[PDB]
């Protein structure tokens, strides 16, 4: 077999992107409910009030996954369902994740739970959010409650999804909630996110849950200089430090990357760095989840102003270059520089294309079939070169709410007709079903 029977073929979603039921069974608003109601923040003022209605349709969706042969399901847990007010636990919110995970297990699907996938409760943001160091304790209490109530259901835990997005994209670029534009704030948020991750790991190890694993998920790219010039080499180094090393180094080396500490320090405070915090941040993990989509080609441009070059190759509807070799290059880089023999999962990879249901009732998404084929071939090549890849989760199970793009970008292997909430298997889902069945590519 190209992929062993123990290899996990998975799919992934996130709570606010698919669940809907935004005001039901005690759920209160997250920063994204609020953000999507602010004019100009989200495409056509789309929001996740209803999304895919997965909260109500979860049994049908699990049956769909079973019929595809899905072996693992990565989802996130909505903090505002579990603690809809500070210190106020909501058993009805917990009950959803129990019946969801009970359904998954009874259909032979391994649950992978993301504790935080960007839907911070509005009550927490009103108290300062990720800028308030006290969030470390709020997050730890939330995580401990999940570990204690769901530890018999879920054995694979992910603390945070893509902390680069929750920090720089949300507080510096301002495209994501809460939408600040302040480099110093983004840097502090990145530190408090990592410290909160560390607190959850410390709680996790103290519980000593049998056969349970914990990790984190990072979106990673590969940065190419546009030319062999020294200017473009420095630009690539900064861009690589900004996207990848700012998170990889504290997690796996116990130290922020010094070139970036000095670079950022020309523009903002970096005084949050201290030894005690970096010891918590760098606690040993059981696995690393890698979210990979594309590379960047950069030339010198100013503060983080590298011009992004278009190398003229095929792209997705996001404008992201289709460059499968960087999946292998990034996995090898981790093996050789950061994670060594530690298990790796691809916790997201996928693509947005202009999907259309044709008169035959089918979605002939050939470009997504070819995209996934090329990237799974690179995963296979990593394995046959000795990489410790344990699974691969396609983003996404279904079309969903794509953050600032609303519903205009479709990432699913399953098409959702939002008017009816009908699920339509795309050709990529049928291709994936065959890959799982044959384990051959
Ligand atoms: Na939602
Ligand atoms: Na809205
Ligand atoms: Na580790």
């Amino acid at each position: 077999l190209d992929f062993s029977k123990d290899f996990l073929f998975g799919v992934a979603t996130a709570s606010y992107q698919v669940e809907g039921a935004y005001n039901e069974d005690g759920r209160t608003m997250s920063i994204w409910d609020t953000f999507s109601r602010q004019d100009g923040k989200v495409y056509k003022s789309h929001n996740g009030d209803v999304a895919c209605d997965h909260y109500h349709l979860y049994k049908d969706d699990v049956k769909m996954m079973k019929d595809l042969g899905i072996e693992a399901y990565r989802f996130s847990i909505a903090w505002p369902r579990i603690f809809p007010a500070k210190g106020q636990y909501n058993p009805k919110g917990m009950d959803f994740y129990k019946r969801l995970t009970d359904e998954l297990l009874k259909n032979d699907i391994k649950p992978f739970a993301t504790i935080y996938h960007w839907d911070l409760p509005q009550w927490a943001d009103d108290l300062g959010g990720w800028l308030n160091r006290e969030i470390v304790e709020w997050y730890g209490e939330y995580a401990e409650k999940l570990f204690s109530e769901l530890g018999g259901y879920i054995k694979n835990w992910i603390t945070l999804n893509e902390p680069w997005c929750s920090s720089f994209l949300s507080y510096f670029i301002g495209e994501h909630a809460p939408g600040h534009k302040d480099l110093g704030e983004a840097l502090l948020v990145s530190h408090n996110l990592l410290l909160s991750h560390g607190k959850a790991v410390e709680i996790f190890r103290g519980l000593n849950l049998d056969d349970s694993k914990i990790g984190i998920t990072l979106n990673l790219n590969e940065v190419f200089p546009a030319s062999d010039s020294d200017d473009d080499k420095v630009a690539a180094q900064i861009a690589d430090g900004f996207q990848n090393r700012w998170f990889l180094d504290p997690l796996f080396k116990g130290k922020y990357p010094q070139d970036m500490v000095e670079y950022f320090g020309k523009y903002a405070k970096v005084d949050f760095i201290n030894d005690e915090d970096l010891k918590l941040i760098s606690q040993k993990l059981d696995f690393l989840g890698v979210n990979y989509y594309t590379r960047a080609v950069v030339q010198k441009g100013g503060l983080l102003d590298a011009v992004q070059i278009d190398p003229g190759n095929e792209r997705t509807e996001m404008g992201w270059e289709i460059y499968p070799e960087s999946l292998y290059n990034i996995l090898m880089r981790l093996k050789r520089e950061y994670t060594y023999d530690m298990p790796l999962y691809i916790t997201e990879n996928g693509a947005a294309f202009n999907d259309v249901v044709e008169d035959d009732g089918r979605v002939h998404d050939e470009k997504r079939v070819e995209f996934l084929k090329q990237h799974f071939k690179e995963a296979k090549r990593f394995l046959n070169d000795g990489g410790n890849l344990k699974g691969y989760f396609v983003w996404s199970l279904m079309d969903n709410f794509e953050w600032a793009h609303g519903y205009s970008k479709r990432f699913g292997i399953v098409y959702v007709d939002y008017e009816t909430e009908k699920r339509i298997l795309k050709d990529s889902a049928l291709w994936y079903k065959d890959l799982i069945s044959t384990r051959t590519i």
